């Protein structure tokens, strides 16, 4: 007898919650863990590790997707195939409106731009990329219970991180088109989620200035504090959807 | 001394309220004013009906904006070029799901498939077609109080009607990604909305089954009584955001 | 027993005509019924409105078809499933070549550009958008015997009236690759009635200058009297073409 | 002092004709000349072969332009930069239509789909490809005067000629979108014809049945005879558009 | 004063070398370093570990990318910021040929199908994705003198590993058109190479069937034995590339 | 009994040899033949003329081909049909580096810019256009022998020899790519080559500086000596290629 374990996350059905919270980076784990009120390490295979959270009286996983949308959709996939009916991606973005929101600001976001292949590769490029909107409700009312002030909009994901010579960026165009901030994952994970009948959403901090203007810091330790508050509010969020899923 | 009026709808700036109710019949603006508690008669220009409805003490316009895509964009950007700051389409569809969503029942939409073509026009097709959350709250929360059933989801909005013999259409694919029902104009409206920082949504009344199976009747009594249901949704959710905009 | 109606123009095939006038406005129809010698009211559904003109001893419709190429495909593939053999489109348009073609001259379109959806979902891009060549030429005799100057050209069919921020319209480049004039609903119409063996056709006024420099009277009063012989023109040759039809 | 020509083609502004009709087959121009009243050999330089025809009392040049639309292309330009205003492609294509038009079948085109690269290279897709209508009507009267039978129709314009196994090709929907016939060259003379103002037209003699059923004869003795009153409705009406073109 | 470190791969330009030998997991770097003569643990930071091999008198890094082109697009740019010549992926991939090709094989590819997005961010479709013919040619040449047989050909580059529902992937059309593997990151490397003159390659050990038939050992302990004959070229490579590059 | 020819290029499977010289200009083949130990003709139809060359002790076939894609594409399919297994393409090309790749350079091609239509009818564009290695890696070796200096890289294969006014070339872009060179033909004989398992290169001589500065002579006479030193090394490569598949 073994353990049937998901190829690449290396978890199986049983070990796999209704909801998981992601995050990029594998260290994140680690650091979103230690904030729980208790955890069980899983498992960890090449950028996918895997923790159980307990944090107030819930149970979820958090779970690492790697950067860029073909590697975390291969987490997303396999988390599905084990049973998730919630995921929500926790992580940092770029402001794409730097006079509005700033370093340290936190956005949760309802639906995102497409600039990736896989999501196009499962359905036309004329399906919304879109949060559930429990889930974004949900991340809203507990960020407003913590009284952590929150932008909403819609995130810009890209498969370019390093811009080329020849051709143009899209990040001032979606910038005139209101969209809020960009990263990596989250549209692939939306569409992902429609798709399986799995709910999803983000929320972000912004760490990164792509267009110009501000600052520092460098990064990534982020913002320290900012960054507490934006996990909290993940943890709580996740909690309370857990016991919606008992 | 003229009333400066938009090209097409004949309004004015001080004729435009921050609240507006779209819909594409104008044969259903004059059955909308009977249910409220007074209108004024505006301006009937092309497919372009318009009238100031009163529901509930509060001042909010019902506005006719012809079938699809092209002609409902001049209909929006001609209302937002005179300061509406909430739009929400009201109308008829297409059960995309028709084991689960029947003639009769009402469905709000979040979010849209963009098989326009204007919508393009205005960004690429990368860009999601998504409802304000706000406007799609309310919507939910005013037909929980008035104890009217609703489904939610995505519509798929199609400027073909009529299929042709070539190609085949995309109402099956669709289907198969959960999209929830099929009309003609709320992407576009989306679309634009975020563009133009206007917040917006739909709620629709299934009076068709275009895969198949089931039903009746043929059309547009659409139905009675479930088609009153969703008015006053409409109409109930119009005066509580107009209230938010004085 | 019931008169079995098209869905949205509620007409049925003994009401419809071989020949069918096609304007944009309902406004529109009761002018040109004004100028025939006897007309019948048909239907007025949606932006629909119905004529029976006779006109030289002539029986063709006339029908609204109201703005932009996905509502006035529902009124074309109705007329089509009804019979309609010969369709032509009689409106206004804006002028691409501003030092040539001013207010009120007039343009018989042989072909179009696709800047719609509904065509494409049809059929691929490559396929052209092209007039009958027998109803172009009708057009064409009809303003000479007339001695209506007129310009011939093709026509851009725009699903965008008003332009956003972010990229540009193609007005400019089409000028460059001398489309004569814009406006938005002949490319359905020409693809169609290639796909379903109907012949059609295309004439304009020149009420708008979208590029630049030039003029006026705002509109839609068009203009007076260059607009009635354009409304000869087109009734003539639809007489003409009725009289081949019997 | 030099004669200063066109790259590829050989030929001066001062060789080139108002009027030149073009043929595939270098072949072709030695067949097309024997059918006039006199010639001047010009050039023969690649694929490109030209000689100077008299035909009933006009000058104008007949030269060859090779298979495809990119060295087709090539020819068309050098041709326009020399001056000429009409060009007028003659040669054969497949049926479309096998029940209706067959093998000695003649059709003259009004337009074409654009299964190039080479106008998408000059236009975007939406563009048509179209004949002027004058080539179009005067290719039609003279052969309705010399009594020989003749279709109209679109031709499909396809840089592929033999299909690969992989994705099908657009021959059979192209069929079922009421297309007449296939060949390689036109849509790319039709489009530059329109964006540089030189009037084209096409007419073409069934050779090829590339659906499906019947016949012969192999080729490219094409048809004899039937393949006469082909050249001679096209020497016809060079001759009588040159008399325009003095 | 700092070691000025690449944002995610934590390298300085100091301890980049000549030539880079990328791998997927970061669990592979460490078995890759076991069979070089001596390594120097760089840094690990997100799915990006870093060591320098030393293997046959040379110096050269070996690097984790993780799954998927978005995520090894910034490993790579990074290595290339730092001055990198030659980057070479080794890896696993899925038979396309599986009568040919089987679990074990081992195939040198010289160029990739672009199914990402980075690649198409970076430059336009019509773009070929190919290995540098040198560095190609050295991995032919080194496997060879050590009598391990392999294949060679081109590999589809794929951001999706579990297919959806709707529409198809594919995975067959390419086996048909004679692509040898599959795999997810070679084509956004070898463009990005090309664009930047650095020079890249690839080889791959099939330890996938991602077709059908065949196999086992589910996997990734991939296979033994040939896998250490694939690290082996890929390490003898890496050496003899080194050499050119001190 | 008739010996049974492919329709354009009237070659039967008996005349055809493994190894197939392309030229562009049917004029080449006789530049060429000169140059050979013995020669016998063998064809001449449209722009496709056919020799036997002999050349150090071999035998291998030099077909013209035309200009441009679709054109050649019938001589390259025909070729393979008649069981071709090496086709080189020798021909002129314009620098897309004019500071370093100047008129005289030779240029040894791996890959090209598939900027056809027919490649795109064969597959999807995301497949690379690639040269066989071993036919790529011969062509070096011959010219290292020789002495003959030569570059390396992709070519830009262009249906578009003219530019029009309205949408820009991509010549600039791909030269900042990294692109060598510019012709008509390649991409579309690579990747049927790959397609159909023949082994395929090319081989340039810079004739053009379609960029800007430079030069002279006007062409083509191409030039003189240089032209003979490419003529040679495709002879020779030939020659080379011919002795592995008798």
């Amino acid at each position: 007898m073994e353990g049937e374990m998901q190829r690449h996350i290396k978890l199986t059905k049983a070990q796999t919650t209704p909801v998981v919270l992601v995050v990029g980076d594998p260290g994140r784990v680690d650091k979103v863990k230690v904030l729980c009120d208790s955890y069980v390490d899983l498992a960890y295979n090449r950028e996918y590790k895997s923790v159980e959270c307990t944090y107030k009286g819930q149970k979820f996983l958090c779970v690492s997707h790697g950067v860029g949308s073909a590697g975390c959709a291969i987490c997303f996939e396999e988390l599905m195939n084990n049973g998730a009916k919630v995921i929500i991606r926790a992580g940092s973005c770029g402001s794409l409106q730097p006079t509005q929101m700033k370093r340290g600001d936190i956005c949760i976001c309802n639906a995102a731009v497409r600039e990736d292949r896989v999501s196009h590769l499962m359905i036309y490029s004329d399906f919304p990329a879109v949060a559930d909107y429990e889930v974004y409700a949900t991340l809203n009312q507990v960020a407003e219970e913590l009284k952590v002030p929150v932008f909403n909009g819609i995130s810009l994901s890209s498969d370019m991180y390093y811009p080329h010579k020849i051709i143009p960026t899209r990040l001032e165009d979606y910038s005139k088109a209101n969209v809020a901030v960009v990263e990596m994952e989250v549209a692939t994970l939306m569409v992902m989620g429609t798709l399986r009948k799995v709910k999803t959403g983000g929320i972000f901090i912004v760490d990164g200035c792509p267009l110009k203007w501000d600052e520092g810091d460098f990064d990534n330790n982020l913002v320290p504090e900012r960054l507490e508050n934006m996990i909290k509010i993940s943890l709580e969020t996740c909690a309370r959807l857990a016991k919606k899923y008992l």
